[PDB]
């Protein structure tokens, strides 16, 4: 079977995207986007993380360049809550979650930054008067604060009033201000987001994950050295889990290609490591998480022996394996990754998506059985939308810029 | 943000319009087309209307275009109807409104007369073999006692024997003859019809509008001199009321832009004040119209100073107001157009569009909420239809000639 | 073995339709066009004739529109010719022949007339601002002199003063009155042009030729009586041959299609007789003038049973029926009028065109051997242009409109 | 640098090859194609060559599906000749050389049989009313003295009279007959001719090239027994000349390509081998012959060691290594081969193509000078045309078919 | 008429773009690139200059991009010259002039250097192994004694040991640097070339010429003060020739609109005035320029009330006004530069363009008659390449994008 670059499986994508961001529009709150239950009704108790807002900000900045009435709006509304309550007027950057009472948690934390930042870029790209105005203020609090000047590399998190960053160094935290640094670079052209891009990629990927069978190793000490026992005492515990996630060692595949994409659009041979870490990551995936424990499905964790840790099926991780095969079947041409695309569809429409409630499950059984909400929408479209476009420029841009199914006949 | 000749934005259109098709089908009825309600079932205390039936036949000859199954046997219960009880066999013509019992109102009006006109032309181009009789006998009524001959302009109304014309002569009625002779004239490619319309337009905007600041006068007496203070002492009421209508200011610029089109596709260089005109009025519409009250909206009425009589917002306004900014955005190039387009796209997925109920909302108070049927579709085709063709030919017969998309990627 | 709507086939015929643009350019002489010889000089004694100027300026009116440099200029030069030296400043009208010194022949020819009008048609499609006041100016004349309103069809000539008009009719003055009519009717869309040509076909073709086994008969008298052996007494004597010439037969066709595809592009049913007849004449043609002597080729002249007189093969006969081949391809889709194409194309590039000296040659014997200049190549865009583009509008209306290749793939 | 599926460089190469189509239009001679020399005239002393005619019958079939006039006409004089003066009369076959006084040559050569075989199953997709009978017959001739059933390989020649079969057999033969076999079953969809152009590929490349450094031998003895050491004591002595011929090893690789997408076009899965061993022809190809003296450039000959034996640089060899370059890119989407196809580009322009002349040089001496006909362009459509169309189906299906350019923007 | 994104007028423009490809081919010499002649043959006495060689190395980086074989050989070449004699392997830098004897010229010439970053960057875009490497070289070169950090504008020229800068400032060296800073910013992204661009523009264009009714002053002292009297005693002078150089001022017009759609590529709204004044220097160039003393063509000086100097009519001036044409229309859509584009194309064919012996010519006398070689090909592209490619990126970017033709139909 022939699915990418077929106007009649674009077109199937482009109607579930929809049914995508009619489950979004709920979220909308005051202070910005809530956080949407198994049945798409906005649980307060959570409030309103600055994660959740900037991410929705940037899926409705997509929306707004496919031409959907309504989404243009709500990136307005995301643009207002990134310059309200949930700003830390006195101190900068954003209060890690907020609600119509104040502050529910005022730490900085750096992996919702770079969301901030990834949001900002995205909102630039539907041409919204205050778009470029909130990215510049962004641009600021991360140069300040979460861009090590003297290690040229990402900080995890810092206290309310920036006094005492915490000891530690994360993938996360790196891997998503990558992902915000190739939007960056599409809305100004100005290298030194690339060259961040690239050179957080070959300290952790390269350097590190290369050398370890391409297990991406998440936490690290001040100095940059490995810490693979981290958490080790409680591998079941889902915050900074042990071991790796096999989810992040795809997205950071993908997001690779999408830094070896910008060198070419800009006739620059792009080193040869990035395809080639890419290919390793998508391998190294498939090889330790795809139905290794009898049944199908794509595990959350897994030692460094490469044996399953958290068997839990959790959503986004296939969601983004999808993205990456896409991503180097595009680049390679090598068919057998648009198998692995489809026989992954095959999975998500039998296990994940939900017709009846709404949206996607979150997490399932180790046996695919739905577990006792669906607060995320944002990695939806690297499975729905990034395999409609070319990977230069970024998703955002690259709508906006009219590129939707240009491939595609 | 780009919208306009995108086939993202285009799809969106469509699923909309079809949405649309859906509503009105309940509008059948044994004498023709009947008038819906907020639920979308027969209000049938109202009884058939020829401006309705007129219109259904018109919308219905569009979605034939557009291959839609059922949609042409509209067309043919619509003809039928137009050769049924609403005809009037022994005066000619048809009544203003009719039901079972029998002749509900036997005025001839020419606002309705033309809509006839309209509906017969755009059946003509699907083809239907008693679509061309049906037009013939259109031409013949409309030029016996509508077109007048020492006037060169259109009648208002007569009595039911045809005996005594009204004496005054309105904007609208002259407005949708113009928008029906161009059809006509691209059925029949007799410049005449041309001719007229440009000449109705010269009259009623050229040398009227046009230095009145672009606020159209309505009202005239039989020798066509404007009646400025017409219902002065009763600013309120809705028939023939007080002032301007915005829009319909902002109608007769596309209408004009539909002829500019229409001698350029002819080789011929259309007289510049076409497209002068088409700006001033649209200019003139956002001047006073759009937000002029501490709330967003296009309002109803304003006037001879450019205030707001009737504050409602009545849905037809708005939605005219996105396909003129269609016609100028395709003629100038000159993307503010597509900005308005954009701003009142937001505004009526958020105030008007009706997922629950069906259809749009008809009218909203000048905070913009509902008030209270939705008697019409025909006004939604030229937000949703005409932003996907060009500007000639007219939109029934462009459909028809596959022309849909041709400018979109 | 397809040609017809294919790219490569097509860019072949834009690459020679250029060899031939670049072969007329050395016409140009002071008071219009010369009479180009067999290697494309200029052949002064033969003066500058109203047919062959008005000709240049349609054939450059659509190489103009065809993007190639320099046409311009000489639609510019046909104009001002248009309204120099050839045009009687005293009777209006144009004599048919003149030189640098004076008037060589002063009559007022209706066939040249017609050229002329089909000339300043087609330079109204280039936009040119003096083209539309030399049609109008055409249109006055050919309505005072040449179109008969008493008898509905075309004059064929008077004496330089307009003082007697020629007590004769013929089929060739009023078949170039046809095509004339169709792009006037293009560039106006006054209906009463088709209907004329509509007329002039239903009496020299529906009434007579198709009485005539689709043989045209080309000599009429004063009443429009046919006049079957005019010149018997010289079967050889060409002008106003005895007989009938295929060559005529089958472009009457083509432009009968091209009134079939007019009606159609305004949503009308054309009456059946216009393909019914296309096709008669096509048949009668291959019938009686293709290969009946023993050679391949188009001969010029056939008695009444259909047995050739002047069998000289010349060079716009054979170069029409490739023309009407395609239309009637396009029209019925029936392959064999493609293999019709395709075997004079052999035929043409075998025998007539003149890569070494330029253009084609005008004339050869029953054996296809040349003989004795290359004054024309009007009728090459016959075959050149017409097969890439639709059959409404006319050619220059429709290059000039974009429609090149609209159907190749 | 992008070439390959560029609108840009095939409009190059189809220019180019009109100048070829064209080159080749004089060797045009009553007993079918005769031997044009280095000015693009014939050198009648060479007389008329079964294989020179069974080319260009297969080249103009080419050139007609482009809807080049006067290519069908030549398909037609081949199949003329083809039932003329080559055919034996009386044992049936072609002579392998006749000219106006008898037959230079009468024996049955059968690389010159599959040649027929070729030219007339290109032949059959122009449509000509009698290429289906010649292909019939051509291969009732090829399943009785050519495709032996009893060693499913093809033989390689016989007397006059088909009385004894040489004891002896090679590569060649059996490559052309491939390359007949793709065509043939492309319209005729005949299963056994695919299987028997596998069978064939399988033993001369798969078990024989493969195993000797993918160098393919070229001589084999009456079963099949590798003949290395064949005129080994006259090496330069061309005809069977000593050891491999790199330009054969590079034919064999896109030959198997096309066996390739074949299968792929039916919905089956090709054995892995075919392109594995494409793949390792070429990169033998460019191992030995390539610049492998001091100059760059495909020498003619090779040594079992690799080492040059004939160092001069024929035509064909590198035409048909730019011919492989594409075929390996399309299935292998390896930008390696469009850069080789590139550097090819360039040393032909500067050292083969004779704008001066006409045409391309046929050899160069080992510092690339030219040397002293131009007996062929059949191996140039394998340079020109191939890059504009799909693998599959052949060449003048794909032509016929539309597909060129399908894949280029 | 239009010709601008038609399919038919660009293949007119390639067809021609490759006669001019070809005329420089002959350039070819072991230095570099020589100095044609009327007749396309090397001036050997001229030399080997400088610019030359790197506005070849530029053109057919271009002609590389488009598929034509040779150019590459011709890019290798040129980047093996700008690494051979023309470097000054002492000192850095190339020298003005060499032949094969030795240095002409040694001096250091600003403008030159400029175009050595051109060709440099454009060459870049064909991915030769060595042209990134030349490209790093010349920015070093350029921003050590080219690019004044204190002034932020470009410096004159140099003596050959770059020991002391002359005291001289000029708008041409400027121009060509911004021109070749657009190109080093399409194939780095380093924003700073960009904003280096728009620094020189708003300093040249925007503050002075602005303010001098959009003529440009092309000499200043070290200061940057304007010298309006420069060579007023010798107005026919050639070199630094007084007044304003109109060819000059729209050449920088359509620079800065290509940094306006660079703006708009990367989601940045472009400042207002970078449209304003090339709208400006568009004007003043037909108003003082084009036909203003009995003749028609743009004047190669005019003084400082628009009185023209040096009436002699240059070639590159109005090969860059139908540039800028197209650029204001591609931004505007104002027919009236097309109006223009068209009007400069018939003017050129009509008196610069030499079928005869090649090319163009370079000048022509007053009465637009040939005077006396043929040295450049470069501006060329400006009005037969630029037309069939958007404004963002540059054109050698552009083409190797694959963009060419994008926007025609």
């Amino acid at each position: 079977m022939k699915w990418f670059n077929t106007l009649s499986h674009n077109r199937w994508l482009e109607q579930e995207t929809d049914r995508i961001f009619d489950f979004g529009k709920n979220s909308v709150v005051p202070t910005g986007f809530g956080w949407l239950g198994n049945k798409g009704q906005i649980k307060e108790e959570m409030g309103t993380h600055l994660w959740i807002t900037a991410r929705m900000l940037h899926v409705y900045s997509v929306a707004a360049a496919m031409g959907r009435p309504g989404a243009y709006s709500l990136v307005d509304h995301g643009i207002k809550a990134m310059n309200g309550a949930l700003r830390d007027k006195k101190y900068g950057g954003w209060y890690a979650c907020v609600n119509d009472e104040g502050v529910v948690d005022a730490s900085k934390q750096g992996y919702q930054h770079f969301f901030a930042l990834l949001g900002a870029a995205s909102a630039v790209t539907t041409g919204h008067p205050e778009a470029r105005k909130l990215l510049d203020y962004t641009i600021e609090i991360i140069e300040k604060y979460f861009w090590s000047e003297e290690e040229q590399m990402c900080l995890e998190s810092w206290d309310e009033a920036f006094s005492k960053t915490e000891e530690y160094r994360g993938g996360n935290a790196n891997m998503h201000a990558v992902e915000a640094f190739l939007i960056v670079y599409d809305v100004t052209h100005d290298k030194k987001w690339l060259d961040r891009a690239i050179r957080v990629a070959s300290v952790i990927i390269h350097d590190v994950a290369r050398n370890n069978h391409y297990r991406v190793n998440e936490h690290f000490d001040t100095q940059w050295n490995p810490l693979p026992d981290y958490n080790k005492d409680n591998p079941a515990h889902r915050f900074r889990a042990f071991g790796g996630t096999p989810g992040h060692w795809i997205e950071w595949g993908r997001l690779m290609l999408h830094i070896h994409a910008a060198l070419e659009a800009r006739c620059e041979q792009p080193p040869a490591w990035l395809l080639e870490d890419a290919k390793g990551l998508f391998n190294a995936t498939v090889r330790d998480a795809w139905a290794p424990d009898g049944a199908d499905g794509i595990v959350y964790t897994v030692d460094w022996e490469g044996k399953p840790v958290v068997r839990e099926r959790v959503r986004w991780p296939i969601v983004e394996a999808m993205g990456t095969a896409y991503a180097l079947y595009t680049v390679t041409g090598d068919r057998q990754y648009e198998t692995w695309y489809q026989t992954w569809w095959e999975y998500c429409i039998k296990y994940l998506m939900d017709y009846e409630n709404g949206s996607w499950w979150q997490e399932l059984d180790a046996d695919n059985k739905v577990t006792t909400g669906k607060q995320d929408i944002y990695h939806l479209l690297h499975c729905l939308v990034i395999p409609r476009i070319p990977l230069a420029p970024g998703m955002a841009p690259a709508v906006a810029a009219g590129l939707l199914d240009i491939n595609a006949k």
